[PDB]
């Protein structure tokens, strides 16, 4: 089997941003994230040919990770903070849906979840 193209981290066509809170998505809560134990399966997409997952990408229509989060931060690829946050939410949802409940991985996504949202709380109040 093949896993499909990644998503895309640049657009020529599509409009770009930096906003306040976009940077602080990008300078606190991805750093934060991206520095945690649990980080590490979180880092690139799904290598589902690798892993051996059965109907990994049939059940999964929107991937997402952190390392396409990153560039996409890095490359201005937002307009808006709630596209990034809810980029991250897609992640979580996705591992909560392929994955038992108490597996390891869902232990893992669920301690970076509870990080995301705690430095979510610090956001700046205004989008500017
Ligand atoms: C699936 C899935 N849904 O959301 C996410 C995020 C995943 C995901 C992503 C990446 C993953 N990477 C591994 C993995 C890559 N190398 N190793 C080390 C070694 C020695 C080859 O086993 C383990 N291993 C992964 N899983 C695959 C499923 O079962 C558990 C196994 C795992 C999880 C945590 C630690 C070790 C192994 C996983 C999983």
């Amino acid at each position: 089997s093949m896993n499909p193209p990644p998503p895309e981290t640049s657009n020529p066509n599509k409009p770009k941003r930096q906003t306040n809170q976009l940077q602080y998505l990008l300078r606190v809560v991805l750093k934060t994230l991206w520095k945690h134990q649990f980080a590490w399966p979180f880092q690139q997409p799904v290598d589902a040919v690798k892993l051996n997952l059965p109907d990994y990408y049939k059940i999964i229509k929107t991937p997402m990770d952190m390392g396409t989060i990153k560039k996409r931060l890095e490359n201005n690829y937002y307009w808006n903070a709630q596209e990034c946050i809810q980029d991250f939410n897609t992640m979580f949802t996705n591992c909560y849906i392929y994955n038992k409940p108490g597996d390891d991985i869902v232990l893992m996504a669920e301690a970076l979840e509870k990080l995301f949202l705690q430095k979510i709380n610090e956001l700046p109040t205004e989008e500017t």
